[PDB]
């Protein structure tokens, strides 16, 4: 909890939002995805200490951030995460010369933010990220396909709200090493309570843009992907071996993007737990050249 | 289906048991574990073609072997698997000069078979195997610790018989690559029906010797581990990187066994799906020296 003690709190739309904030300078913003928190970045951030104002927010209802009132099936959508995070980013004075370091849904949020604040961005470092919409399930990793489809059905509530299956099944299956009990416990902690506390981890898989659904997210991702293909903003692609989300043909498409630096590290999906020092060193070295 | 079309059948305690059998000579017996079948060995066996009589059985209630009558909480124990497999091996004339190639519960069965038929064994090649009893849950891999704890509780029936979680969550989580939908379907096939058809995948986790339970398995595993430490029978340890079951201090213990050759291949638990040719070549070269 010495990491957890380091968190500051800010009131955003009446909700207490937790975030790490260390140092001064232009912001380097680390965005976690599902079902993680700023904790995912704990071993990467020290590699950027003194290189800027390091910020890693706990997304709404995640980490040490407050949960939403009257939480339901429509709670914790992508748009809602935007409202809270963007406002948090605004309140923290994150408006210019921003470096983004992004993963999974953190990359959905980060890419969208950069696309809509294209003049405010110094560089984008991304990994195991949302870099496409999917026309079919055929392009969705077999590793999680059945689980994800089941989550895209009424069964999801049982799996997630009652059984915590995203945290308990999907996290460890996509890390190469074993987590310590301590680490897995911190990932459990925001979601230990059965019921609505675990809602962020179910809505996220339901927000993944597949076959046009959801419409708002599909359009949103399609827009930023088109823009990433043209923008001269420096990009660091942290490729994973073997990887999960960015493998095969997706990799080829990502590699066509302009002003792109690439480093490969060992990992599946939650690659921060497998190669944090290689990731941090790569981000530091690349950032230094911006 | 050209692989399944290859299976021969034998009646064992009134039940049909399926098996691959190719070639002639001294038997080379490939034993799968949970929740798999002889299919797991399909890319490894060709490396031993013409080196002996190749035999890959489907365990009772698994692959294309029959399901047991009146299946319930007491069915498909380790003892029961021995009853069927050991009878199959006797009925196939696997009685001398036997080379074993074993994995997971296949290794529990193979190691026990070897211990109880010590004058019949030419060599034992093993990977991601049952090589210890565990004195506490802390020594069980975090990757599936909570899952296994849940499975061993009364919650097990719901997780497996209804939700088929061992096949759906635990298999893809412990292979480095993505399986094809075709490959995953073959592992799904014996367990497509909800209910007791899935019992073997539930009783197996309940049979892992942890904190002295079950008593019978703990004792037979301790007994064969003691013997493996003493026997001159040649052993090939196929170590997996990063591995799941045999990692950390477990490796050190296995490495102390006499007449042991070691090769490391990439993989998690179901390593045959990640490094079949490396495994096949290692077995072939080692077998050549026996
Ligand atoms: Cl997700
Ligand atoms: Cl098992």
């Amino acid at each position: 909890t010495s990491f957890r003690d380091k968190k500051k709190f800010a009131t955003v739309h009446g909700k207490q939002m937790a975030y790490i904030e260390e140092g001064t300078g232009d912001p380097i913003v680390f965005l976690h995805g599902n079902p993680m928190s700023s904790y995912l970045w704990r071993n990467i951030m020290p590699h950027l200490a003194g290189k800027g104002r390091l910020i890693a927010p706990d997304l709404i209802g995640m980490g040490d951030s407050d949960k939403l009132d009257n939480s339901g099936p429509d709670s914790y959508t992508f748009a809602e995460h935007c409202t809270y995070l963007f406002a948090l980013l605004e309140q923290l004075g994150v408006t210019e010369n921003v470096t983004l370091v992004i993963h999974d849904w953190g990359s959905g949020l980060g890419f969208h933010w950069a696309h809509t604040h294209s003049d405010a961005v110094k560089g984008i470092a991304f990994m195991e990220a949302i870099v496409e919409t999917r026309e079919s399930w055929d392009a969705f990793p077999e590793r999680a396909r059945e689980m994800f489809q089941a989550l895209r059905s009424p069964a999801g509530e049982e799996m997630v709200l009652e059984k915590n299956l995203f945290v308990e099944a999907l996290v460890p299956g996509s890390i190469l090493r074993d987590l310590t009990e301590e680490e897995m416990n911190e990932y459990r902690r925001p979601f230990a309570n059965a019921g609505e506390d675990r809602r962020p981890t179910l809505t996220f898989p339901r927000q993944v843009p597949i076959e046009g659904q959801p419409k708002d997210v599909t359009e949103l991702v399609d827009a930023y992907v088109d823009w990433l293909g043209q923008t001269s903003i420096p990009k660091l692609f942290i490729n994973a071996d073997p990887g999960v989300l960015i493998t095969g043909e997706v990799r080829d498409r990502v590699r066509s993007w302009p002003n792109l630096t690439e480093v490969t590290v060992a990992g599946l999906h939650f690659i921060q737990e497998d190669s944090p020092d290689e990731i941090g060193a790569a981000v530091r070295d690349w950032h230094a050249s911006l």
